[PDB]
């Protein structure tokens, strides 16, 4: 089979690729590194963050369904624990799992058939706690397997997007000390238990898209344009969300995320099951700014679950206008 | 356009309408008043109340696809601060939101084009850390787009229903003083640091179905009678929720509310994305009490999250017998 | 009507049935008996349980579609509340429990028409606060009512299993003493208040599967080999679930679980609304071990969602191989 070596790139990008598949079966080959290192979350709170390739989420592969993947995963020799992969995409051995576990200094290939089509996570799962421990410090991304002929819509026609992002959101649980301030720590090791405590109550502290509160907002806005069909790959890789773009619809909505069921059309908010990647296709009408949230308000704001989109294009008054101004 | 002027109704009630459109497109107008308010939600629990109209949830609002709406908003000069509405079945300018902000003392109008079916939340949303509070505060409602001929069931066949109703179901946070008693104050800006520790925890002190513990139970009770084919609209525009109609079912269920996609049949319980109305239908088989329920069971009865149905007619014990009273 | 009377037997299994009807309607007689007593949970902790037959979840019983269910119930003198039974599958009277509720020292004959094809919830609702209290204590169960043709796929095309599992959730709120002790009662009352508490915080202690955290791993494993079609009907009474196959997929997914409406396929995680049962099929294609899980991956393995299948087999290095071992 051909051989075709791809350069991730961080999200919510993503790197160069074709909706309809230009070849039959390849080999798609990936690399990444995993990057221990503490992260700021939000101006007074850090993270004791573990990625793939130093970002959260980590970053989209785009394959084709009937493709294999072949993934290179390096775990540096400056990093503390072993860490491994488990593509939700994939069948067999804990979804890659277990096949892949590496200590610092290590590397392991390991190649699957992407044999179905959908937006999918992948994390870390190394074992036991050490399971939904990674997964909160934020070692968790997606692959996206397009159907080989692209997308189609619910009655089974073409449906081409313009632009794709990749908005991966997570569930993070940083402890506070006695005076009510977010604690810091040396590594990820020394603030497991105070996180644990954390993790317990299942309440996060934070819940961030693209790994930072405001991280999709100011110079890291989405942009698009009137009369773009914008793809939004929403990734969460342990708790549920419930998307919605404000001032818009999903246009076509796969919210389980596989693109052979039919997807659902004019939605106003829609669901993102914890371990899961969901999909939305929107043509935007107007322009201006856009809010991607999650719309447990309380999430979006005060957690920090809230991405901008910026539109540019003209205004259309028949769908929308304000006939009398604010006035006495 | 003809011009339709609309008389709305405190829910669970909805105003006058026709399921099927007597007319091709019309503005519709509505007005609504803005009215903050201390209601009590329980024996011992008070909300500062920030209602459209003066009720939880605010008034539904129903009109056909491809009608316009042409709401008048009105923030009275008592009131205490800026609101707007964001309309989810609306295109652009958040919804509404950004064309809508009003001051005590100011009206606008707004005018958007119902492009899409389904039932859709409206809701406050004045910016940042305003957004959940006021719609915690009781700030949303609903509005019901029909397809101009009416429902339409999974196979594309025509299903009216005799009657609708309009269930809101909202999460409130009241917050407790050192005795464990729940804080009263004067107005909702005194409340609001006590408020924001509690809605940082995710925790609801209240779930409730038109504004308060055992609103639609008793004299509120839900009424219907034996062969009647009931719509049941529930809102949840914060937080998700799992409706149960029991010793029922939901004959068509459209979960995500939106008319044009297929219904599901025959469910025990669905499920209300935070952020969206659903719709279901059932038509009654059997007389008797029935009680509608978030079907956590903890939020149905611990935190609110009950309603009841009061059925007319004839039972039929080929449905459901007791064979055999209880005996020693 | 011929009368079937079954012999049911403790989850995950199933008593002896057929997929495809071999009769017509038939009256299937079942019979259980309420047991109380303390279970332990995990090392450290114990639960006051209410049981169907002394197992949590109470058994699964298996009918047809168009079939009658005549349960005689028995709420044995040595019990210490009255119980009841609400069938979700049910149409009347609260899904029968207002035909139900006995005595201890009582037993009653319930018969109601299997009119709707699912997997359906039963639980204990006696009233008021009773119903959560003795859902979470773990009296809940599963009907499925199959349609009488057997299962069909996405394309009404027939579906066969070759092995069902019955996997129910069930969410508990144990209460920790001062010294952080999860507490130890005499019997279900004595406990009550101190439940309450902790109910009322919406979070459980433990989250489990077959009553028990580990009670479907080591000995309790579940076992299949490559080759076989596998149902997982998987209930979850009281709060939401996001069930996932580690390694597997839902091949076709009911996860409203009402099998006249059309099933999702290859889905990663799905979703099983509290107060609900859904189904999966899965064909397995590698051997090996698989957990099934709810994937707030914090649930799965704090709280004690995690069931492991183990499947014989030859594994197939065209679907997954790893190519390059853990090296320097
Ligand atoms: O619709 N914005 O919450
Ligand atoms: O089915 N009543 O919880
Ligand atoms: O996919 N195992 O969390
Ligand atoms: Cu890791
Ligand atoms: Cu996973
Ligand atoms: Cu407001
Ligand atoms: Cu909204
Ligand atoms: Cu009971
Ligand atoms: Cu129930």
């Amino acid at each position: 089979l051909p051989r075709v070596k791809h350069t991730l790139v961080p999200p919510p990008f993503a790197h160069a690729h074709e909706q309809v598949a230009a070849s039959g079966p390849v080999i798609n080959e990936f690399e990444m590194r995993i990057i221990e290192k503490e992260v700021q979350l939000d101006e007074d709170a850090y993270l004791q963050a573990m990625t793939f390739d130093g970002s959260i989420p980590g970053p989209l592969m785009i394959v084709h369904e009937g493709d294999y993947v072949e993934l290179t995963l390096i775990n540096p020799p400056e990093n503390t624990m072993p860490h491994n992969i488990d593509f939700h995409a994939a069948t067999g051995a804990l979804g890659g799992g277990g096949l892949t576990l590496i200590n610092p200094g290590e590397k392991v290939v390991l190649r699957f058939k992407a044999t179905r089509a959908g937006a999918f996570v992948y994390h870390c799962a190394p074992g036991g706690p050490m399971i939904p421990w990674h997964v909160v410090s934020g070692m968790a991304g997606c692959i996206m397997v397009l159907p080989r002929d692209g997308l189609k819509d619910h009655e089974g026609k073409p449906v081409r997007y313009d632009t794709v992002y990749y908005i991966g959101e997570s569930d993070h649980y940083i402890p506070k000390d006695e005076d009510g301030t977010y604690m810091r720590f040396s590594d990820p090791s020394e603030g497991y238990e105070d996180m644990v405590a954390v993790m317990d109550t299942l309440i996060p502290s934070h819940i961030v898209f693209n790994g930072a509160v405001g991280a999709l907002t100011g110079e890291g806005a989405l942009k698009a344009k009137v009369g773009d069909n914008v793809l939004f790959v929403h990734s969460q890789p342990n708790r549920d969300s419930r998307p919605h773009l404000i001032g818009g619809h999903g246009d076509l909505v796969w919210e389980t995320g596989k693109f052979h069921n039919a997807p659902e059309r004019d939605l106003e908010t829609w669901f993102i099951r914890g371990g899961s990647a969901g999909a939305a296709l929107y043509k935007f009408l107007q322009p201006g700014v856009y809010a991607y949230v999650n719309h447990n308000l309380i999430e979006a704001v005060h957690k920090g679950a809230t991405a901008h989109v910026l539109v540019e294009g003209e205004w259309d008054n028949d769908l929308m206008e304000q006939v009398v101004a604010p006035v006495g």
